[PDB]
This record gives C-alpha cells, sequence and structure tokens, in this order.
C-alpha cells in the first residue's frame, strides 16, 4: 500500500466479489549506451473481464516482445493501451491462455505477439488465477499497466536446455535470493511469505551456470580455488522487467570457460522469474520489491549428488539497483 | 506437530500456509482393480505432509510421490510402512525450482519403489509445494508424512500421455478437449475462496484439458460436418472420474473405437490418465486438501493449431459420463 500496482493480485486481494488509472513505467538498463538499435522490451499487466455485463476474473499478464529503441517511449506505451486483445482457454501439454490481438497501434507492428496477432501462453505463469478461468463464455483481456525496458545489445536469455545440463563432473552455480516485498499485512498475499523483523520477503533459487570439479591436470579443484573464481567473477544482481519480472545477473569481471555462456559477451544475464519461480512472479506484478541478500550456493552437478551432499555457501554479491515506479500518463 | 481446529477434516491442513490462523495420521485407498487378483495390479503410493524448518518450524504443505509396489501385503499395513520413512528436503535448481526430497530410512515393503530404490527424488516445486517462496534456499529442513493416498490399479491401465504426443499440432486437425469443472468442498471463511468460482450450490474450479486429436476431413475425402464428429464423440463413448495416481489427476475412458489419430491418446483398453499438476500446478495443489467431485465435463473441438484457436470460436459438442464412483475422496485415521 498504496501503489495502485496492488490490485493486479486479482482476485487474490482483500475486496475480491466486486478504469481507474492506465499506468506506465519506463526502465533503461544502461542509460548511459543508449542506440537506435537497441530493443525496446514491453510487458502488459491487466485483467481478464468476463462478458455490466462485465466481470472481473484474474489479473493476468501478458509479454508483447520488442520494438527497436526508436521514437518517444511514453507514446509507444499509449499505444499499449489502445490494443484490443481477447483471451480463451486452450491446453497442450498444459493449460494455456490464447490471446488474440483484435487491435494495435501501427508503432507495435514489429513486435512478435503484434506481429502474429495471437499469443498462446503457460497460463500458470501468465493468469494469476487459471482455475478462475472459464473453458468457454466470451473473455476480454484490458491492458492497464504498460513495463518498458531499454536493453542494449546484452540481446541473453540461457537455452532452457542449457539450464538442464548437468553431470558428475560438474557442480551446479547457483543463487539464494531472498526479495523483500511491500505489502498490506492484511492482505492475503502476505499468506506465503516469510515473516522477519525487516519484513515479509520471498524466497527464490536460481540456477546460475556451470563449473568444473577437477583441473588441468586432473583432480580436482579446491574450494579455496573455487571461491576465488566465484569472487572475481564479481557479480552484480537485480531486479527487472524483461517480458516479466527478471533476475539480472552481472558478472564484472572474468568467466571460466565454462561459465562463459551462460552470460552474453558482456557479462549479463536475464533470467525470467516465472520459469524460475512462477508463484513469486506473479508476487512481483503487484507488490514493490527490492532484494534483501543474494548468496551465491555451490552443489552438485547432478540432482542424484545434491540430494546426498551438502551444499557449499561462498559470499554474497552486490545488488546493482534492482524498478520503475508507475505513473499516471499526463 | 502443529494443529487444525475441530470442525473441518484434517485434510483441509494441506492448504498450508493458505488458512485462515488436533491433527492425526490418515489414509485413503482407491480401487480400480477388479475384485480378483493379478500381478498385473501395481499399488501407487502419494505422501502429503508438511515442510518444517528445523531452526521445528511449519513452512508448508507438500506432495511427494514415491511411485508403486506391486499389489502384495495388507494395504492397510502398507501405509502404515509410509509415515515410518525419514525424508529430508532442499531447494535445488535446473530450468526451474526444484525440490529435492532425500529418502534418509525407508520401510522394507518400500524398498523397491523408484523413489526410495534412489534415494531421492527431484520434483519441480511449484507443483508439489503449496508455496515454494516460503522455503529456504538454505538451513534444515524435513518432510515429514501425514497423509498417504494409494492407488491400486493394473500397471497397463495408468497410461499417462507424453509431453509432446500432447503438444502435436496441425492445420488440417482439431484439438480435441475437455471442459471440467470440478466443485470443491471448502469453508466460506477460507482464504481459498478466492480464486475459485461461486456456485448456486458451492464452490468450484475450472479447469481445460487437450485429450486427443482428429482429422478435419474423412480418409478419402473432406470435409467432416458438425454432424458426423458428434457421431464419431459418441461412438467414442468417453467417461471422466478423478483420483489420485501420480498425485490428483483426471481418468479418461473411451468405450468406443478410436479412429487412428486418437488412438494414441489411449491404451490399448482405451485408457488415459492426466496429472492435473502437469495441466494446472494451481487446481492440483487445491486438490490436496479439499474433497472434491466432478461438476460437469463438456466436450469441445477446438481448431489444431494455437494461431486458429485464437481466430476460432469453441465449438461445444457433448458431456461427457462421470464416473461418480472416482472422486478426490476424504481420508481416515489408523
Amino acid at each position: 500500500a498504496l501503489p495502485s500496482s496492488n490490485l493486479l493480485a486479482f482476485p487474490i486481494v482483500l475486496q475480491d466479489i466486486g478504469q481507474i488509472a492506465p499506468q506506465y513505467r519506463i526502465q533503461r538498463l544502461d542509460s548511459w549506451t543508449d542506440s537506435k538499435e537497441d530493443s525496446v522490451f514491453i510487458t502488459t499487466y491487466g485483467f481478464i473481464f468476463q462478458v455490466p455485463k462485465h466481470e472481473l476474473l484474474s489479473a493476468a499478464m501478458l509479454c508483447l516482445g520488442s520494438v527497436p529503441n526508436v521514437g518517444d517511449l511514453v507514446e509507444l506505451a499509449r499505444a499499449c493501451l489502445t490494443m484490443v486483445v481477447t483471451c480463451k482457454k486452450s491446453a497442450t501439454d498444459t493449460e494455456r491462455m490464447v490471446f488474440s490481438v483484435v487491435q494495435a497501434p501501427q508503432v507495435l507492428q514489429s513486435c512478435r505477439v503484434v506481429a502474429n496477432k495471437y499469443s498462446s501462453v503457460n497460463a500458470v505463469k501468465h493468469v494469476k488465477a487459471p482455475e478462475k478461468i472459464p473453458g468457454s463464455g466470451t473473455l476480454e483481456y484490458k491492458v492497464n499497466f504498460v513495463s518498458l525496458t531499454v536493453v542494449p545489445r546484452k540481446d541473453y536469455k540461457i537455452p532452457t536446455a542449457a539450464l538442464k545440463v548437468s553431470g558428475s563432473s560438474l557442480y551446479n552455480l547457483a543463487l539464494n535470493v531472498t526479495i523483500d516485498v511491500e505489502v498490506d499485512p492484511k492482505s492475503p498475499l502476505v499468506k506465503s511469505l516469510s515473516k522477519s523483523d525487516s519484513g515479509y520477503y520471498a524466497n527464490l533459487f536460481l540456477h546460475i551456470g556451470l563449473m568444473s570439479t577437477v583441473d588441468k591436470k586432473g583432480k580436482k579443484v579446491t574450494f579455496d580455488k573455487l571461491e576465488r573464481k566465484i569472487r572475481r567473477l564479481d557479480l552484480s544482481v537485480g531486479l527487472s522487467d524483461v517480458l516479466g519480472p527478471s533476475v539480472l545477473v552481472k558478472a564484472r569481471g572474468a568467466r571460466t570457460r565454462l561459465l562463459a555462456p551462460f552470460f552474453s559477451s558482456s557479462g549479463t544475464a536475464c533470467y525470467p522469474i516465472s520459469n524460475a519461480s512462477p508463484q513469486v512472479a506473479k508476487i512481483l506484478w503487484s507488490q514493490t520489491a527490492r532484494l534483501r541478500s543474494v548468496k551465491v550456493i555451490i552443489q552438485a552437478g547432478t540432482q542424484r549428488a545434491v540430494a546426498v551432499t551438502a551444499d557449499h555457501e561462498v559470499t554474497s554479491t552486490k545488488i546493482e539497483k534492482r524498478i520503475a515506479k508507475y505513473n499516471p500518463f499526463k
């Protein structure tokens, strides 16, 4: 309380039985290296209505893709509001929400969702409460919040398969991230979070790369050595919105050969929380948040071994500026 | 451990932490087998319980499947043994957050089930933990089993469709699907109401399930009509129930022959089983804690590609039979 974004928890909000002002935010990842070839990543947030004649079922999240870093950004956000979108349930291996673009301004025509006229997304990652969405009827999605992020050719989402690579000659590099969330203590959201005296916070565990267990001359890397490599890697970590709430990791120092594919050639990686942990992602649709702590953790490199081998904590990383505030249009 | 008030079933404590602020072990058995015996028969075992932090603090409800043992012994003694298990857990991650359960002690009757044979299982956390965001990614944690749910069925009947055959799409196919609504017994004071549909009777949950594929043409030439498809589907003679094999799941059965496209969506004995925790993790975990039964199941035709679904209204065809005997049943103390 009281940013207007809190309503994006619907229906898990106090007044759930029975448009207030369209908001927008703009985040630059690197305000010093602005280019016309940078991409503007655009996320919508809003509400699924049943067809007043109009019933509020759920908050929902719709990624548009990107557009070149061209034009005035606040007007690009205004165009996101005049978009007309319909959605139905569907399902493939899981429940899907199919959104259809009915109409959209010309400025949005080069992003993937608008170019394709549709988007089909995992419903548990994109809808607050899919159990609430009828399998039939006439449904509508109303965009009320627009969030744009300008990102330099840091392009860098690790392909999912590479996040699942594993083996007994490897360690799994991972981050134990805790996130403070601002919330009304009488909100039902509060139920699923931890309580400290510093406040309510969420826990996230995130796999960030891989390392070798073994020397150039066969066995075997000492912990001290491993931690020196981690230290040199000199991590910084923030919260962002880049097609959904996202964890940004930046190495300011060199990568080892195994860690190298897990970052762009400029030392950055972007992790969509909605794949990492879908319940944390949806919380952050609605509540302001910032990193409480980030500890870097080493675990064995197969889940079988994770089960029998204790984790090695090393150090904290800096917290690198994790984000924009929602504002009304003026 | 901790408590829950006398009015409601203990199974309702499996909502934790989604509860408004004494509990003994329980079991339930579902029989999908015939009354006679065979060694095609297996006992699938699901456990439900709580992850505690030792540093003794209750964090979240959780579910862990163990796999299956042969149908031998006394099933009430098999269930009792499930409580003797020692299980720790910790977070890990690959592409997604993982919960890793480590079986530290297990009784001899379980030694052949998958999770006990290996001494661990590593599961998608959002599907197996009510509130993964409340679990610390370090610290001392234990999984304590309090509910054990057994399902006896022949092995050949638990035909779960592999992910890829469920994504198979096509311009000249129809998406055959089920629109499933589920009545759930829940108290109105319970926080869980928020995410449910208000019924004239009570509360329901909506679930939309992809079930097979059908051709837009008749073999030897197009183009199948409103009426012929109805024919084929009524001939399929679909029946649908709930159960707890591999967690809360939807059982789907066809009495009739399958067309060439539908075949692989059913076993040679016309059965299929869809874990809800894949279709919808949120409905699945509701089902941990509340009793429930099918409210209604309509058969639906959508286009064969997602692109086309988006431009095409759903055509509702018929309802299915509801196996009134197969429901999300309640537990009994030992």
